[PDB]
């Protein structure tokens, strides 16, 4: 029997186009570009003929296909985008089975507990040297597949290491004073605790809310205030900010200002309720999904690759032109780009052993009760990999993208597959280079970039990360921000109202009774670059104007002050976009005798004002606990255990256990394995254009090869 | 009948044949056509067309009617271009007007025999009348006039003509003004050097066996109060030379320390400066791929089968909520005029006129052949005139529409530049997005309309994109590629004796070749009229202040707001961490905030940023060009102030540009303002940029700030 084509293909996730003039169906799904005519015996897949056992049947204007059409066509093999990995890469993320295995091992230990949850179950990284040997020399990693299992027993953190190869527990170490990150069930717990709170229902009622059932809560971390917040450091707590559900699908637009409940998770009870002046709840419906809007007619635009892609995905490894890298997923920081090499006329040269988001922070600047503690560490306290948002095909990524699925473990230790977790796509990016010599034939070549996009949503914010591999050796990393703003309810409707001045002291009035509290977005990227080898050095090149001492009319000249940065303490600094910073390899030079290097650019621009550092007086705790905020560039000695800027356990941390710690010993950075950390952010002062929903804003970072090659990288293969 | 592939490709259309569907897909600009052999109809942008003569296959070769192209492409089904019945007042001079203007000044008794024309452009009606035409369809009741700037030998004469009444209005000689470099000067220079016995000897001394292989370059000499020993009243050019070795890239073969000074009216070398002899780098370094083989790539196409979202009526472009006028000028190139944003039915003013103001590429080497090198590409050479035709699908995406533009050449003859400007829409990631936990996702794609122009002056190639976002934001990016000006040096690697001295002012990017450090400084003139003519300049500086509200916090994030009332104060460095708005104090949005536009002179770049001019304040180039040292300028609207580097910058003795326009320090309070953005880079070379440099970009932005009352792209309410 057969099934309706349109319905079935849509369900499948393929785009369906019917051309009445050509009596032709064009079907697109990732790397597959298919063409099929009703009644035809063969179809075309990426330019290649495919015999069909059952042709497409057109009945009374409706097409029907065999129940095998989707598999015969899309899994034919004519789409070579994906190839089966023969020799499993050592950096492959834990499979579902491995996840379940690690969980059975710890549950087999005499100490496991029933309520024991899992904050992170991830692969334990083999030694860097063995992995490179595999990627480069194809030498097998004879070290056992291990996995880190970080558990949360109530409010206590426990670190366990399991041996997957030999199915045995290798270690079980409790971590005192450490708090665990926020977990999914805590969200449900908070809303439930508030719904059962007699006092809170009372507090809410005195603030104009009749039906307390329509109150939506939000789980926020409290941070650390040396006790000034009057909060017991020992307890596992969360503060709660509420909004009113008006039925417009956007509760963020209806804040219940000056009301904050403090919830103790293990005690499952409200341990405190801070109240401030009663402010009428903004009631006007402000939907952002278009329900109240007119759909504008727009002409279609498709980016197509009818013969397939230029990249191939073997297991988790991606090959594209001269690039080769491994892409995996982590529940905390998200995507991880590993063993990145560039094929230089036959020789795979090392570039980056491991790169990924390091961590990020979004601190607000309002002193009031519902804002003073608000300083989010999204990846660290919430797990952005876990909160990945499936890519909306054709919208969140261009129509010529390939969408990958990724698997991680949820908090209960059960394997979780995230559909459309990461997007891969090549894109036209203007001319690679060009020169129109007067009176001569023109010379131009197009530029192509391979983009790896991942989106994670934590509450009201939606973050987008792109890892851009330029064909010419350059690597870009941009961060985009969109979503819904965290607003403050105020009495003023316009700037003409008596309270306007005070209501807008910490933010712009972007709507009637609504203020967009100023805050910042600070991202940090951990880049373990191995510029053509592990032993590198950090070099600085400051362009300067010096007095002319060679004669002639000129009084000055443009020269450069070049010097090495021998230690971590000095490598941790502000970035002047007017200067040049390089991670060179003092052991290898190019054809001209210059050390092969990569230029590090933490700030290549952005669409919001740039954050010159953390907008905090040097005496604020947040500024103290987290030092990665005030420096745009950091360089440390390679250590497999140092991966987070804010520290491994930032939830209510008392001191800096991250970059401040990784560099406190001020170690030598001369000709050794270095790790670059780039910090970049924006200072967000709101405007009406960003409400009810914010247009995507971007920040750009860059890694350019500096004398890494001997000439224009894209000139082409030498003919003679 | 006639051959299809042959005919269609002569037409410039792309032909594709799908044997499986027995279908031809024809593409050219806004036309996307589909036609099957033997079919009685065809499809043009989604619409059915009846054919007089079906396409016929003859020996596997398609054949079509001799009227096919016209019947199909000029059918009317391609709505990209529309007829302009009422000519916009800012339309550039037409070929007929260019010829009329030249006839008028030639009919004057003062017109001398070999006069050349530096510029023949439209003398624009008053701003008010123009805005009235775009907003109210009110006719501009003023005759079309044209400015005709002439160069009589070395003398500049400014004249004004009345095109509607065909009469000469004024004829004014300009004292002490030097004219820009004209194309024929390029040839004079090469020819003068060739006939120079002295030069040939000078060259022989340096190792060149055949002087006929010496390639010259016409370089402006600047001004040095005489310290360079050059007469101020003489029209001069310095000549740097290269050796043509047959690799199609003479730039890779510098003849270092040899500089000739040429007097254009006397037509001879009036001074030769010789320095240390350096052997000419000989190794072949072609950049055209003659010695290379490109890797095979799977095809990629960007298609709009139903046509474009934009309409081009004459020179007026309509796209979504945007409406603007695009014209061409021989000096600065593309001009974006009468820009409005259609806010739910009402067209609101955004920008009266915007265009490249001017630019400069100054070098940092003190030596004999570099110290005077400070190029004002548009001002001294005419970037519009030197526009480089866009290479379809390469310099611009495959879904672009290529426009032809017309300007006058130096002899006053109309000149049509093919594919002078590219217009294309592009996907720019999600416009906005929110994936609420456990709810249906909300995403919309972003679309930008890019207007791209490429100009090439000598070795450098410059790209300019005017980017219109659906949400009201306007972006302006400048890209740079081409061939680097290099210095000949003795060192082959950094291990040689002279290596350190050879690389004191630049990187050693190849054997015996150093890419001399320099800067790329662009300036944009933006006559913004934020929802009206009368505006003010407001500064908003984010600052950290002590907490006075109580609670654990010791500090807060606040904004320091204040108006900048005059021109001198408006001329300032730009801190990308601050906010600068051009507000309209007379209009507010629904929340009581002044409708405004955020000015961002520096939104990023792929090369190191130029925080100012890499020159001591006592350098002459520094004195002559103040715009290099400040990223933001705001002055009162004046029709005659259009160039940051001044109107006649060749060998100028003082600042006649932005330095002069702001000198008076006038009031910028609630009045017609003009914004000037200066953005630049400091370029320290590397091997990856030789023999040809990969395109490098810089970005600027203009964002609506409380101009609207909400997300501009949500759409109209049902
Ligand atoms: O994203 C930061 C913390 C948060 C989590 C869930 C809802 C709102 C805010
Ligand atoms: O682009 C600046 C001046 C110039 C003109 C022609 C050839 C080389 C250099
Ligand atoms: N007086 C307008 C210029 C002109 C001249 C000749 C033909 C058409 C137009
Ligand atoms: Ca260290
Ligand atoms: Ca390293
Ligand atoms: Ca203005
Ligand atoms: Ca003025
Ligand atoms: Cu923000
Ligand atoms: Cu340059």
């Amino acid at each position: 029997h057969m099934v309706p084509m349109d319905k079935t293909l849509k369900e499948f996730g393929a785009d369906v186009q019917w051309d009445d003039y050509a009596q032709l169906f064009t079907l697109i799904k990732d790397g597959a570009y298919v063409k099929v005519k009703p009644g035809a015996q063969t179809a075309i897949v990426n330019g290649q003929p495919l015999a069909l056992q059952v042709p497409v049947v057109m009945k009374d204007n409706k097409a029907w296909v065999s129940d095998t059409f989707i598999n015969d066509v899309f899994q034919s093999g004519l789409d070579q985008t994906f190839q089966v990995e023969k020799r499993p890469h050592p950096l492959n993320a834990l499979t579902a089975d491995e996840i379940k295995q690690a969980v059975e091992i710890v549950k087999a230990s005499a100490d496991f507990k029933p309520n024991t949850r899992f904050t992170e179950i991830s692969l334990l990284p083999p030694d860097k040297e063995a992995v490179w040997a595999f990627a480069l020399e194809n030498k097998p990693v004879d070290q056992p597949r291990k996995a880190d299992v970080i558990m949360l027993d109530g409010k206590h953190i426990i670190e366990a290491v399991v041996d997957l190869q030999n199915n045995k527990l290798l270690s079980w170490q409790p971590i005192k004073d450490a708090h665990g990150m926020v977990l999914l069930d805590d969200f449900a717990s908070v809303q439930n605790i508030i719904n059962n709170s007699e006092e809170f229902a009372a507090a809410v009622k005195k603030r104009g809310i009749t039906d307390a059932k329509k109150v939506i809560t939000t789980p926020l971390t409290v941070g650390y205030f040396d006790g000034k917040d009057g909060l017991k450091q020992d307890a596992r707590l969360l503060k709660v900010i509420s909004y009113l559900d008006v039925g417009d699908g956007n509760y963020w637009a209806h804040p219940i200002e000056n009301l904050v409940a403090v919830v103790d998770l293990e005690q499952k009870k409200i341990v405190k309720i801070e109240e401030g002046p009663v402010v009428p709840v903004p009631m006007t419906a402000r939907p952002f999904d278009g329900r109240d809007r007119v759909a504008p007619a727009v002409k279609p635009m498709q980016i197509i690759e009818p013969e397939g892609k230029n990249y191939t995905i073997t297991g988790d490894m991606i090959h594209w032109r001269n690039w080769d890298f491994h892409l995996s997923m982590n529940s905390r920081v998200g995507p991880m780009i590993s063993t990145v090499t560039y094929n230089d006329n036959g020789t795979k040269r090392k570039v980056m052993y491991e790169g990924s988001l390091g961590g990020m922070i979004v601190p607000y600047g309002d002193p009031d009760i519902g804002w003073y503690f608000k300083a989010y560490l999204d990846s660290g306290d919430y797990g952005m990999g876990t909160l990945t948002s499936p890519i909306a095909r054709g919208k969140d990524a261009p129509s010529n993208a390939v969408l990958l699925n990724e698997t991680i473990a949820d908090y209960t230790g059960v394997p979780m597959e995230i559909p459309r977790a990461i997007a891969v796509f090549e894109r036209y990016a203007g001319p690679e280079y060009k020169h129109q010599e007067m009176g001569q034939p023109n010379v131009s070549t197009e530029r192509r970039e391979l983009v790896v996009r991942w989106i994670s949503t934590v509450g009201n914010y939606d973050y987008i990360f792109d890892w851009i591999f330029h064909e010419n050796g350059t690597i870009g990393i941009d961060a985009g921000a969109t979503g819904i703003e965290a607003v403050k309810g105020v009495k003023a409707k316009t700037m003409h109202d008596e309270t306007a001045k005070d209501d807008t002291r910490y933010g712009t009035l972007i709507d009637h009774n609504i203020v967009g509290t100023t805050h910042q977005h600070i991202y940090n990227f951990r880049l373990d670059l191995d510029v053509d080898g592990e032993n590198n050095s950090l070099v600085a090149m400051d362009p300067v104007v010096k007095p002319n001492t060679a004669g002639g009319p000129r009084t000055s000249t443009m020269q450069v002050n070049q010097y090495n940065i021998g230690n971590e303490q000095d490598a941790a600094q502000k970035f002047d976009p007017g200067t040049i910073r390089l991670l060179s390899n003092p052991n290898k030079e190019n054809r001209m005798g210059n050390p092969v290097s990569y230029q590090i650019i933490p700030y290549a621009g952005g669409t919001h004002p740039v954050a010159k550092g953390a907008q905090f007086a040097p005496d604020e705790w947040i500024y103290h606990r987290l030092s990665f905020m005030d420096k745009q560039l950091w360089v440390t000695r390679y250590h497999p255990g140092e991966r987070f800027p804010e520290g491994k356990y930032p939830n209510r941390s008392t001191h800096d256990t991250g970059l401040g710690q990784y560099s406190k010993d001020n170690e030598s950075l001369d000709n050794t394995d270095a790790v670059v950390w780039m910090t970049t952010g924006t200072t967000h002062v709101a405007r009406a254009e960003e409400w009810p929903i914010m247009p995507t804003e971007w920040v750009h970072t860059l890694l350019k090869p500096w004398n890494f090659f001997d000439e224009t990288p894209t000139l082409g293969a030498l003919k003679k």
